[PDB]
């Protein structure tokens, strides 16, 4: 009976409904459930630059030594590049320690464990909502777990406001969890005048923020993305973050992100580089080769860097043809507003949970009990289906 | 100042160690240090079956979701099966709960995760000495971490009355770590007698047995290696496993390995397995794609499958040469039973640190300050030079 008081693992409701959805018989049934990237034919796509940096590397078969806890080299520098532009001065400067991580995910766990060993006494602060497994990672690391005001549920927009108010009232060192832009799960996204008086506070309180950004390249282009990072770095703010490859090089499958941590100078970047592959080495060691090289092949090889930013800046617009369609086409029907002000994979619809019942079980639609909408689910064949059906649940009325 | 408090994280002897290696102008130098397997000259293989795989899964270019996060579902039935057999009983019976993980490390990690926060206040005993991340990993994860007696100083031996008795005394639930065979540094391994015996008292004693096998076909072949594992499965005890590909397929830098817990029945195996996936959630989401594709390719397609068991066959009987010849090179000079009874890719020569700087500074033969030689870094190139350094220098007294 050694085992007899392990409790039995939660089920997952989405996989749940992902059945439900395979087993309706409906033809004109739309899935917009799956949060990642679909093409305009609703396929996951390979990137034309990582099929051709595929080719390349299988041309070179050789052996595969562990790398270093930090990971390869090549790749480090090119993500940092990526990250904060490669003129970044605090990338000059030494400023910034960066590791390859396993996915995004590995990186916010990174620097969730690196945290804890020297800010035990910390508590993290993450917006009201936040991307599901936020709270497990760093609750499961041995942080008490907070939120401050976000979503506005009343306007599909920001709490501006209340966020900044909230988080003027941290004591020093708090940990402030945020997302660079593309929110998961709401698409609401901070304008660059939030983000300064966002960090005059981050600053002045001397908190500790951790930025999320698991879509660069995905809102407004791979630099304009990034801007509250490198806009946190050029003020020397002591910055976390955390960037994924899984969705702007359609890799998610082979784990590829980054970490990286801004200093106050070159030699405490260097010793917090060396307590990160601490933190590694008490996880899994050292991360894995393949789909490294596939990316610093990518981002340091000029034309497949090129065939790559062109690619995800075609998906970029492909997104926000989207927002305008379902836009235009709920016009037709019943503030739709939120369609195309909200960025990213995501939109908050601000239908009820009735309402969401309604649209999959009467329309065949399928979103998230919250009213998350996956945009990148939308093409030509779905997009006038979806607006048709949302708008009509929208105008019956909750 | 926010990180004027973190500490520099100590530097890796090894490391330096290496680079003084490379600096050595000496034309005869030989490097034992590194602990991988290498050739019959001298390099890191890519094994024939593997390359193979490789080059078919290349001829199948899709996309790449992620996985389950317990990993990839042919990979987990061919670890399974690889471990425990595939007629084993708690095979058949579903008491095991298997899952993919980042190599043997990841597999490790997981395991003191899940333990940690199911058995709080049980500690850790480990071998004197053992694996140099042991202890690491399993204190970082919030274990109390001890030792019990193991390699015997006077016989390059096992002193396993001392082990014993010290293991006889644990309190029900003490998680014990286990090399499977093939220790790792000592080459000093537990016969099957031996292990019917610490299995009477594991059994009798409710302890936690965790199985490191980080070598599985290095020793005495691939079902020979498992007998600690498959006769604890057998026998009914709850045991954790956790198993390298690294070693085995040569493929350190892609992490591949798995973690099976053998449990009481087929439901308990399945509450654990969910909440060993809850601790892959709260670490790195799930596991990647390439590394797994590849050894489910190799161990789950019958051509492959025995040509790599061959050439591993072949790995294996290779380094028995090179103990044998070691061996029979010092006997041409002045016990030296442990290079002959010691097993796997390492030795305890029982050099002192004194008699490991002459070997290095006279002889120009690198070898750790414990005593640990790699053997598998011995070939015809260089046996002899190393034989004779050795000699001469035990010859030479202490």
């Amino acid at each position: 009976h050694m085992f007899e008081h392990i409790d039995a693992y939660p089920g997952d409701p989405i996989l749940t409904l992902n059945e439900n959805f395979q087993k309706d018989p409906r033809d004109q049934k739309v899935n917009l459930s799956i949060g990642i990237y679909f093409d305009a034919e609703g396929r996951i796509p390979v990137m034309g630059a990582v099929r051709e940096a595929e080719t390349a590397l299988q041309r070179d078969s050789g052996p595969k030594p562990y790398l270093p806890m930090v990971g390869l080299a090549a790749y480090r520098d090119a993500v940092q590049s990526l990250v904060f532009g490669a003129d970044h001065p605090a990338r000059a400067a030494g400023r910034i320690a960066t590791l390859q991580t396993l996915g995004g995910s590995g990186a916010l766990k990174v620097g969730a464990d690196f945290l804890k060993r020297y800010f035990p006494d910390s508590q993290v602060w993450l917006s009201d909502p936040s991307w599901e497994n936020h709270r497990f990672i760093f609750e499961r690391a041995g942080f008490t777990v907070n939120t401050y005001p976000y979503y506005d549920e009343a306007t599909g927009g920001l709490k501006f406001d209340a966020m900044l108010a909230a988080i003027d009232a941290l004591p020093a060192r708090s940990i402030v969890l945020l997302h660079a832009c593309c929110h998961n799960p709401t698409g609401v996204d901070l304008d660059e005048g939030q983000w300064e008086k966002l960090i005059d506070v981050i600053e002045a309180r001397e908190l500790l923020p951790f930025v999320d950004m698991a879509y660069q390249g995905f809102g407004a282009g791979l630099d304009a993305d990034a801007f509250a990072v490198r806009e946190l770095a050029r003020r020397g703010v002591p910055t976390l973050v955390a960037n994924s490859f899984s969705k702007n090089f359609s890799l998610y499958g082979e784990r590829v992100g980054g970490l990286s941590v801004v200093c106050e100078d070159a030699a405490a970047a260097e010793r917090v580089l060396g307590q990160l592959a601490g933190a590694v080495r008490s996880n899994y060691s050292n991360p894995q080769t393949y789909g490294a090289k596939v990316v610093a092949a990518v981002l340091g090889t000029p034309a497949l860097r090129k065939q790559w930013e062109e690619e995800l800046s075609a998906m970029c617009r492909r997104i926000a043809r989207m927002r305008q369609s379902i836009h235009d086409g709920l016009r037709d029907h019943v503030a739709l507003t939120r369609y195309v002000k909200q960025r990213g994979m995501f939109t908050y619809t601000g239908l009820t949970e009735s309402q969401v019942d309604a649209l999959r079980e009467v329309h065949g639609v399928y979103i998230l009990r919250s009213g998350r909408m996956c945009v990148a689910g939308l093409n030509d064949s779905n997009v006038g289906i979806v607006a048709d059906a949302i708008g009509k649940v929208l105008k019956s009325g909750a």
